[PDB]
């Protein structure tokens, strides 16, 4: 299957609430339709992922809302082994040499140059629709 090396059993940690159920866990789900909403703006906000082991990853696919509140445009990732210590991994925040997202629902895939021994990414929203998060999945890959 085209998931095979996705880490099973991700956790999820947000501290700032949720729209409706769309609860942090839905983010890593493996259910595409399902997702994460913020109650409010998440810019600037960690949504950290703990894969509860540390694996070499290859390359990260994103899925965001469609055109909505909590579409992503920019973000900034961030990885950490030991949960304390994060470095920059990517950013297509303004003054980066990548471009924004578009807002249109498709897999957003980033393939690193090589792979990165990792526990915990953290995705900081730096532009969105309406300033929310709205992350149907999160698939890191070994
Ligand atoms: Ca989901
Ligand atoms: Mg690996």
């Amino acid at each position: 299957d085209p998931y095979r090396n996705v880490p099973k059993d991700m956790k999820t940690e947000w501290k700032w609430g949720q729209y409706s159920s769309d609860e942090p866990s839905k983010a890593v789900d493996g259910d595409d339709s399902s997702q994460f909403h913020s109650q409010d703006s998440a810019i600037d906000k960690p949504f950290i992922i703990d894969m509860q082991k540390a694996y070499t990853i290859e390359k990260l696919e994103l899925l965001f809302r469609k055109n909505g509140n909590g579409s992503v445009k920019r973000a900034e990732i961030y990885s950490s082994l030991d949960g304390v210590t994060y470095e920059k991994v990517f950013s297509n925040a303004e003054g980066s040499d990548i471009a924004p997202w578009a807002t249109d629902g498709e897999v957003k895939t980033i393939n690193f140059n090589k792979p990165i021994k990792v526990r915990y990414f953290k995705i900081v929203t730096k532009e969105s629709i309406g300033n929310f998060l709205a992350m149907r999945e999160f698939r890191p890959y070994k």
